[PDB]
């Protein structure tokens, strides 16, 4: 008996389930990494020689390994379906999940239920990925396979950009759902459905471990009906919309098929729960042929068209054209097949082509024929096939780089000029003016500190890494909808935006550019009035967005309904204020210590919303020290609950209210952590550390989006 | 609601409990760490005002703050007895726990019932920690409180060691236990203790949130025979033997008092439980007073002595002289009561000096005068106590000190110059010697790279970073115990070091920095075979320890009893063998990453125990290659289990047996974070880098323990 906490169950998490999960702040850091520090994936990328990869992945394609064979002798389906899981666990609320960071190749993704058999098709991508090297992600690859499938298939495809960046263990911020088994009915303790079956909310998938519905019907029992309506829900929470879906749905299943030919409860455990004789893959048959005719895979059984190794215009044909029954795969499935088909019509055996198996569809594939406004997009899409597969093709060219972030990060040949507005547009702006003159004009407005501040912070505080939309490029703050949104106080915002606006016509600057200089300016004067000099460093460039690149209704999801770095909350939600900084902080990219030096440093500037004094442990408002940290841990002080979100801070002696404070100032006092870097932060040799540090903070947050630099 | 996996109970741990704990290896990384990164903690405490510092803690004693009043107006017995749990939570099988790290500040135990109240404390401790800044670690600060206490209340110190370095979360490698609630008797599923109550090894404690042993008796029912094997079990765990654990013992309870004057019911959730306003602190009484006499604390409720503010000979003359019976405090814990007590020998309440309160002894006091071997020590205590106080005091400082490892990384005024046997002290070596004529020699003698290598990495390999013990330096491996241990190849190793002796003698170089240089030279010539030309980085100056300074029984605990790195296991242990591999790399303090780039490039050199093939996957042992990983990758072959720890590894065309493996080689290709390294490693552009990773990891490892630099 050894003594390391050596597997996963062994944690201080099982003591105090509640407590802030700090950790998601400090992933995919150096001890993990196993690149060198310099080694910088952009420039790589931009040599690789992605002619010779179209090719070789093109071969891949019909290139049979014995291990899992080709059905018909063609990846495909396998290759597409691949790469659609990869991006079908994206959604939109906090834009995490997607095919952007490779994260299938991990748990949990790698062992879902949905993905089972997609270890089989990672591993044949092995060959090109060890050949390519370091100029080739594979999140690149993974998201590359499903688009060269296409095209080998005969679709023309819309486009591709690399420079996604590997990562090299599970995402452990993305919270996947409330459930503790897997692919449980929506009628279960822990449930993932409230009301009138509503979805909670940042979920975009109807069960734990599927990537949007249940194939077979709303908790496994068929009703098109219903099933549409799940397939509606979750696939605009993945921001697609009705035409969209059904062309995706079509074209999807257009190629490929269902694997059930055997008995589910034979597969070996899925990859994280194999033994290592498995070699990292799942699902394994052990006890008969697990291969060829003989995969299992959902369960059900049969191909959506008659030649399933080509783009074509089977799918509406069969669907549409037949009627359809259920009926039951050889593994158990419910399952839909036409009602007295041709010969012809029937897809070959994957192994031997001189034998004919079943046509199928799936409760979700039945939903496109139903449901009424489907079905009238699908007898568009069998009328006019041209307009279906361009539908199609930029369906799946967002579907696959939705999370990407701005067209400054694409990489390749074959990146469309288009600017898609699902890309959030954004101009170059202007770089050539004097920084010193702009700066000068700001000082020489009378806008106070907090407006400055408070308005820079609130232009960039919209970032989020996990799609890397938002952000102070483009001053969309001053558009619809932003410029109104209530957390960015309306006012206060169109004040300083007519100052602003007037500032950068007079200097040839972009209004984004100046926004942030602005703030920059009222932390130099807030730091000056502590008698210290620093001019923060500075990055010119940000463009202006126009209104007609900008999707109004997209930015609905990146509203600021909270946000504990200006105190504000807009209702009293279900989550606690802590919980909800740190999750606003892990969209950002900040670390513990970053978030904490920025709160404390807000704190004194006065920069709270609604200009509240929660938290403004400072007689010297507008001065840049560290009063909030000294005052906080204090014990001279204690502190009494004053209800909803809301403390006083009282004086012990006489039994005084000094200042009041919410849970988000306080918890930097309370959890241990937290402390320790509050403590730091308080010491009496500490305050030129704690401008520095708050400065490099404030400076990473207002560049996070600028990736038209570096 | 958000998507944010805000709160520690949502993660991939749960739906695989025993996945290996990777993060284990990634800790204390540059996210957490809220200092710059040139930021060195040594240089800064060498300029402390130590003479300052002792005054103001030495003042803090008689410093009595309101909300939580010293007894008597002294906190000394509070601080010992914070010094001392900081200490007794240290194991000698591990190295983990103990005061090197200031980990009491951080979950789990700053919340341990039996760390009650040492919250308190520590927050005492602030406005020094204050005061001094990043010159004074809490670490460093919460070692020394106790023996300043000492000093303050008339003990003469044998003296105290800066330099322990501030960590920011919690050791998450630390395996405490297996139960699953607080302090639960020994007859509980998921006990401790087997067999005939055999305490589960690496444990030095009785139960789950417990230092060492219950005071109120073995599972909570008195008898101080019972206690005292309890006693004497756990205190040799934490390094004590019978002298040194009744001095302790006694001399502990000189001084200070056991608080139960109240209702233990009503205390507040302890710190990591506790809401935000209760400032980090727990077991805060909301419901009447909780402080000064109404402190509650463990429960029990008297002083050992008739002056608990000094030392002095109370202990015994108490235990001793007077006959003691079973009585149950005011909260209902069990202790001992001494029979018609003068008045003149009752401690005084601690807030009004004019009333009288009780003496007491736990069940662990009792046990130092029934047990028959602690009878005699006591009564050499009480016949010397000069004697007495000698041996408590250089216990106490071993206590507080034997996780700080060499004396080289000693620091301060009252460091001993005594070399103590438990520092396992090592002579500076001589540096000025011709390092290139000392390889020349290596390599004209005929020892192979294999037996370079391993006599090289066996010399080193027992370093941990738990308690700074073990490593290359004193070429300990050539006495006793080592020299003999079945792990490091008693007669392969007698055969290296004939050798190797004999050229440190030619050169004026130790046995200690030739074994190294050693396995540097089979490591350069590996890396010439493949072509490659490096020298390995080197640092000279190893001395030789002797045995006069070796103590060959602490020694024990550093046996090499299972070694991944070399495919070693000396019996079929009830971790899996890629546990206990976690286990020592993160002893080692290696990466995951360097871990991975050991083991292939030790498979390759052929360095495994017995000369076993296993693992190694090459048609070119002795040349320094990749090969491991391009081979664990090819999915050519598959894995067919071939009894214990070991595996076939087949080609799948031809059903032929190509190499065999053990789960420690096969872990790397099935672990979905282990293999991502594994393939990058096994890119066809990553030939060099996975040599230039390898020799840095080597590296690290052969300069782990070299504290007399740096
Ligand atoms: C775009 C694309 C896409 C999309 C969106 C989709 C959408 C979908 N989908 Fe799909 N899928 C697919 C594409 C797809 N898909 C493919 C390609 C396949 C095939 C695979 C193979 O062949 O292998 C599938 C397949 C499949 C399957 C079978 C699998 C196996 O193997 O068994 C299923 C169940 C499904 C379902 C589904 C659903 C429910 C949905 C909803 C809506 N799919
Ligand atoms: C060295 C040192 C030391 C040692 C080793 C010890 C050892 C011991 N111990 Fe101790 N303790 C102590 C020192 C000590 N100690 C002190 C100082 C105190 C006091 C605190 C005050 O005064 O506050 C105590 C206290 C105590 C108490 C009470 C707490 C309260 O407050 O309530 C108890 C129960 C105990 C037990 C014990 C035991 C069972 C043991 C075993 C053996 N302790
Ligand atoms: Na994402
Ligand atoms: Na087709
Ligand atoms: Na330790
Ligand atoms: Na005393």
């Amino acid at each position: 008996m050894h003594g390391g906490a050596t597997t996963v169950n062994i944690s201080t998490a099982e003591w105090w389930p509640k407590a802030l999960n700090l950790d998601i702040l400090s992933q995919h850091d150096r001890k993990t990494n196993p690149m060198g520090p310099d080694f910088n994936y952009q420039e790589e990328v931009k040599k690789l020689d992605v002619a010779a990869l179209k090719q070789d992945l093109q071969a891949l394609m019909t290139d049979s390994q014995d291990w899992w064979p080709a059905d018909w002798g063609h990846y495909g389906g396998l290759m597409i379906r691949l790469t659609w899981h990869a991006a079908g666990t994206y959604r939109i609320a906090d834009g995490r999940g997607g095919a952007g960071t490779g994260n299938q190749r991990f748990a949990p993704l790698n062992s879902w239920p949905d993905n089972t058999n997609l270890d089989k098709a990672r591993r044949l991508l092995w060959p090109i990925k060890q050949k390519y090297g370091n100029k080739l992600s594979w999140a690149d690859l993974i998201a590359y396979a499903g688009t060269i499938a296409y095209e080998s298939m005969g679709l023309k495809t819309f486009g591709f950009a690399f420079g996604r960046e590997d990562i090299w263990h599970p995402e452990k911020d993305i919270y996947w759902g409330p459930e503790k088994e897997w692919v449980p009915p929506s009628t279960n303790p822990n449930s993932r459905y409230t009301g009138d079956r509503e979805l909670e909310n940042p979920l975009a998938a109807v069960t734990m471990g599927l990537i949007y519905v249940n194939p077979e019907g709303v908790d496994g029992n068929p009703d098109p009906l219903k099933t549409a309506h799940d397939v509606r829900v979750t696939f605009a929470r993945m921001a697609m919309n009705d035409e969209e879906t059904v062309a995706l749905t079509a074209g999807g299943h257009t190629v490929g098929k269902c694997h059930g030919n055997g008995n589910a409860a034979l597969l070996g455990p899925e990859p994280e729960g194999a033994d290592v004789e498995d070699q990292g893959l799942g699902w394994i048959n052990k006890t008969q042929s697990g291969i060829g005719r003989n995969a299992v895979t959902s369960g059900l059984e049969g191909a959506w068209t008659p030649h399933p190794t080509q783009w074509d215009n089977g799918y509406f044909r069969m669907l549409l054209n037949y009627d359809w029954e259920l009926k039951k795969s050889p593994a158990g499935a419910w399952q839909w097949e036409p009602i007295n088909p041709r010969e012809e019509d029937l897809p070959v055996d994957v192994e031997d082509p001189s034998i004919r198996r079943n046509l199928v569809m799936t409760d979700a594939d039945m939903a496109m024929k139903m449901d009424p406004e489907y079905r009238k997009i699908s007898e568009r899409f069998y009328q006019d096939p041209a307009y279906f597969a361009d539908v199609f093709a930029r369906a799946w060219f967002k579907l696959t780089h939705r999370d990407m972030g701005p067209k400054a990060r694409y990489i390749g040949p074959d990146v469309p000029q288009e600017d898609l507005i699902w890309q959030d547009p954004i101009p170059a702006g202007n770089r050539n003016y004097d920084v010193q003159a702009v700066k000068d004009r700001i000082a020489a407005s009378g806008l106070s500190i907090s407006e400055l501040v408070s308005t820079a912070w609130d232009s960039a505080r919209t970032y989020r890494n996990s799609d890397k939309r938002g952000g102070a490029n483009g001053a969309r703050i001053r558009l619809a909808p932003q410029k109104d949104w209530e957390g960015n106080e309306p006012d206060r915002l169109a004040k300083v935006l007519a100052v602003l606006e007037g500032i950068a016509a007079a200097t040839g600057a972009s209004v984004a550019d100046v926004i942030v200089l602005a703030g920059n300016v009222g932390v130099e004067q807030a730091a000056r009035a502590a008698g210290v000099e620093i001019v923060l460093p500075f990055a010119p460039g940000r463009g202006d967005a126009t209104a007609e690149q900008t999707d109004t209704e997209s930015f609905a999801v990146l509203e600021p309904i909270h946000d504990g770095y200006r105190n504000w909350l807009k209702q009293d939600y279900a989550a606690t204020p802590e919980e909800l900084l740190l999750d606003r902080t892990q969209l950002l990219g900040l670390t513990a210590p970053e978030m904490t030096v920025l709160i404390g440093g807000l704190r004194v500037l006065g920069t709270n919303h609604g200009g509240t004094k929660h938290g403004v442990f400072t007689d010297r408002e507008g001065v840049l020290t560290n009063d909030f940290f000294v005052n906080l841990t204090d014990m001279n002080y204690l502190w009494k609950p004053a209800g909803k979100n809301l403390y006083e801070i009282c004086d012990r002696k006489t039994n005084q209210v000094k200042w009041t404070a919410t849970r988000v100032d306080l918890v930097f006092g309370s959890n241990s952590i937290l402390r320790a870097y509050s403590e730091l932060y308080a010491q009496d040799d500490n305050k030129e550390k704690f401008v520095r540090d708050f400065v490099a903070a404030w400076t990473k947050v207002m560049n996070a989006d600028r990736f038209d630099l570096d």
